[PDB]
């Protein structure tokens, strides 16, 4: 098991169940499924950085109960 957070610019917080070795893309299509967001329009960013679609959560150092800050390009970033 490994949870992590996912915090919009309102303080809207969801948990997602993930893997160390799940990519950025596998996060978006999680947060598709639970929220309806298109992935091509979600910015995940994590320590400040903008989290590429390729790269694990391992690469970005996000650990269990790490927050992941969310926005929808074109709305609201």
């Amino acid at each position: 098991s490994m949870q992590v957070f996912i915090k919009n610019r309102y303080g809207w917080t969801i948990t997602l169940e993930v893997s160390p070795t799940d990519t950025v893309e596998n996060v978006k299509q999680k947060i598709q499924d639970k929220e309806g967001f298109p992935p091509d329009k979600i910015r995940l960013i994590y320590g400040g950085k903008q989290m590429e679609d390729g790269r694990t959560l391992a690469d970005y150092n996000v650990q269990k109960d790490s927050t992941i800050l969310i926005c929808i390009r074109d709305v609201d970033c």
